[PDB]
């Protein structure tokens, strides 16, 4: 009925697993093949179909290796995902925004036919870690046609994101000393309009480095957000609404959403 649906009916166990049901192959994007970003890796499902497409940016001083596990894991649930390097490791968030955009266009227009034929260019998403998450917010702001945005422990000097109407899941970490949730992630979530689809999930016992370490919470709710908004897959509403519990015996420090979507 929903022809964007891919994979079997979900459970906590399948969403928390290290790998989804799709086997994954990779396309290397060399620095000189890439226009407007530093190259990276495209993870894509071997099974021929069309899928939504995600661009992910690392943070200050980092490269694609620090978010590789995430590109693999998300692709293994039926998405085409690029993990980018930036032009320099020191690029600022609003520069990372522009480079994420360039990576979306690379996947759609300049990659091999193998990749291009597997992308529904109308269903795109953006993610990023730390300054990359800042880049996520800016691009989401600039491209309200994107289907989802997921800033992970995001970092940005601009705290006002009321121009964002893309469905946005911000993931904060309670022990993050580099982008403390009080001065970044929460003000980001709070300034996003109350009228859009958004959610704030704060990890419990997690540093700035948590998105760089295979993490079953991040993987589960990142895929669920993408399934729900890139594929319009309502089989995944159950994980977002009411969402993870932040109370007694809960899995999360804090979860806040505009459920129902």
């Amino acid at each position: 009925m929903n022809p964007y649906e891919r994979g079997p009916n979900p459970t906590d166990a399948l969403l928390e697993a290290r790998s989804g049901p799709f086997s994954v192959s990779e396309e290397n994007v060399s620095r000189l093949s890439a226009s407007g970003f530093g190259g990276g890796t495209i993870y894509y499902p071997r099974e021929n179909n069309t899928y939504g497409a995600v661009a992910i940016s690392p943070g200050y001083t980092g490269t694609e290796a620090s978010i590789a596990w995430l590109g693999e894991r998300i692709a293994s649930h039926g998405f085409v995902v690029i993990t980018i390097d930036t032009i320099t490791t020191l690029d600022q968030p609003d520069s990372r925004a522009e480079q994420l955009n360039a990576a979306l266009n690379h996947m759609i227009n300049r990659a091999s036919s193998t990749v291009r034929s597997r992308i529904d260019s109308s269903r795109l998403a953006v993610m990023g870690h730390a300054m990359g998450g800042g880049g996520s917010l800016r691009l989401a702001s600039q491209r309200p046609d994107l289907k989802a945005a997921i800033p992970l422990t995001p970092w940005h000097l601009n705290k006002n994101w009321s121009s964002v109407t893309v469905p946005t899941l911000i993931i904060g970490a309670d022990l993050d000393t580099i982008a403390p949730v009080a001065t970044h992630a929460k003000p980001f979530y709070n300034s996003l309009p109350s009228s859009i689809s958004k959610a704030y999930l704060e990890l419990d016992g997690a540093t700035h480095f948590a998105p760089n370490i295979p993490n079953k919470i991040i993987g589960k709710y990142s895929v669920a957000w993408l399934k729900r908004f890139v594929d319009n897959d309502t089989r995944y509403t159950q994980f977002l609404c009411p969402g993870p519990r932040d109370g007694l015996f809960g899995e999360v420090e804090e979860y806040r959403s505009t459920c129902p979507f």
